[PDB]
């Protein structure tokens, strides 16, 4: 059984799929629990924001989730266990835009927020909270799976080098498309690790932080499109965390930037999204500005047990 917050993800097996009923159940208490407190989070907000019409209607999708979980019997079988597979899956589906919902109700609120906190802490939590609750229900979803080098959705054997490979490859398509152009990456530092992981996060916050390392590198070089500086990236894998430094000449982020860039911009989504993930993880995300040169953003993950 692996761990990361206070969550549990269950790696143990079994021939007559006992292990399937054992984590079934844990996972049927712990999302009821998980999304109450969201529900608690949507009650503590400030009335002028809670009944703006599109955070009222998200508030209302997480009182409709808690209701369908609540109301499912407990597990006593395989039949029961694929049947809640169902609701789970349905849940994944009805808050595919909730994330989307909230800035789009948060901009409106915009008028209210005195204190930029409030908005920052309230989605932190919620963001961080759908990882955690995506985290518990796909890796449950994925035990049923015969997955090779994968027990659920922990990797045993992940490759950082080949994770951030095929990231680089998806940002340079949408770069290329936007500016006709994208800057080659090479990756350095212990390229060949190879460890226990869960891809989930990084599959997030790599596209996100390799797509502003990128934008930032075209932006500052309108004069040669076709000719930009590479984006280095520096894997440093040891005992205690997984080190990921993306390095770009993208001019730096300017001086009354530094502190607008970790906010949520209303979408700049990317990089608060990405530091509230890494932080939940025990995890950080820094950034280092040479203004006039360049960005060096660090990524710090803990290991698994
Ligand atoms: C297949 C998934 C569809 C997706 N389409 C997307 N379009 C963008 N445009 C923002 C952007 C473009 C280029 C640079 Cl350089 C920076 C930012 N992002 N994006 C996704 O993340 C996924």
């Amino acid at each position: 059984v692996r761990l990361t917050p206070t969550m549990m993800l269950y790696a143990g097996r079994s021939q007559d799929g006992s292990h399937l009923l054992k984590s079934a159940r844990y996972l049927q208490q712990e999302l009821p629990v998980r999304i109450a407190h969201r529900i608690k989070g949507f009650r503590c907000l400030p009335f002028i924001i809670g009944c703006n019409p599109t955070i009222l209607h998200v508030h209302e999708l997480y009182i409709r989730a808690f209701q369908k979980l609540t109301d499912f019997p407990p597990i006593k079988d395989q039949a029961d266990e694929a049947q809640y597979c169902q609701l789970v899956r349905q849940l994944l589906d009805d808050h595919k835009d909730v994330v989307t919902l909230l800035a789009e109700g948060l901009r409106e609120s915009r008028k209210h927020i005195e204190d930029e906190k409030l908005v920052r802490y309230f989605l932190d939590k919620t963001l961080t909270s759908r990882l955690g609750i995506r985290m518990l229900a796909t890796h449950h979803l994925a035990l049923h799976e015969d997955k090779p080098d994968f027990v659920g959705i922990i990797c045993t054997r992940l490759s950082p080098k080949k994770i951030i490979e095929k990231w680089v490859d998806f940002a340079r398509r949408l770069c290329e498309h936007k500016y006709g152009n994208a800057p080659r990456v090479r990756i350095n530092g212990h390229v060949a690790a190879r460890f226990p992981f869960i891809p989930m996060p990084l599959d997030y916050i790599l596209p996100e932080l390799l797509k502003n390392a990128m934008r930032a590198t075209m932006e500052s070089h309108l004069d040669t499109p076709y000719n930009v500086p590479d984006v280095v990236i520096t894997i440093a894998n040891n005992d205690v965390d997984l080190i990921i430094r993306i390095s770009d000449r993208g001019g730096g982020i300017a001086h009354k930037d530094l502190d607008r860039v970790m906010d949520y911009h209303f979408f700049g989504f990317g990089l608060p999204t990405s530091r509230a993930y890494a932080e939940y993880l025990g995890g950080s995300l820094q950034l280092q500005s040479l203004q006039g040169i360049g960005t060096d953003v660090y990524l710090r993950l803990r290991h698994i047990d």
